[PDB]
């Protein structure tokens, strides 16, 4: 499995509260170099996962404000399952495990300084993986497609 010291974003993205863990199953994994804090960036790929009805683990520098508060009130309700951690490290560092994570689960790093946005996001530049665990502390990706 690849592991990453970064967990997740917002405790209430826990599945199993006896464990504190969120286990997503058969997850679409979205890559984003940029920090996410903008609601009306994120929907175009939320609506396009919500129909597929699998999970997704977004990975960005960040992920606040409204933007957060979406996804938490999503998956309270049941509409998403959905969790965010932050990507590890900083600088160059950054840059090389969000691109080691993109070729482990075979999905497509979007960057702004590349000139890719997110509202432009499709399915087809998510990654995929068998598996996910995410605790206070970590993130585990295990079966990366």
């Amino acid at each position: 499995g690849y592991q990453f010291d970064k967990g997740y974003i917002s405790p209430y993205f826990v599945t199993n509260p006896e464990t504190m863990e969120a286990v997503l199953e058969d997850a679409f994994i979205l890559i984003v170099e940029k920090k996410v804090s903008n609601v009306r960036e994120l929907l175009p790929i939320l609506e396009q996962v919500a129909q597929t009805g699998k999970p997704l683990l977004i990975i960005a520098e960040d992920v606040e404000g409204e933007a957060l508060a979406t996804l938490v009130v999503n998956k309270l309700r049941g509409t998403l399952s959905v969790a965010a951690v932050k990507a590890p490290g900083f600088g160059d560092r950054r840059k090389e495990m969000l691109k080691d994570i993109a070729a482990v689960t075979g999905g497509t790093v979007i960057s702004e300084e590349l000139g890719f946005k997110l509202e432009n996001a499709t399915l087809s530049m998510l990654g995929r993986a068998e598996r996910v665990r995410i605790t206070k502390d970590e993130t585990t990706i295990v079966g990366g497609k």
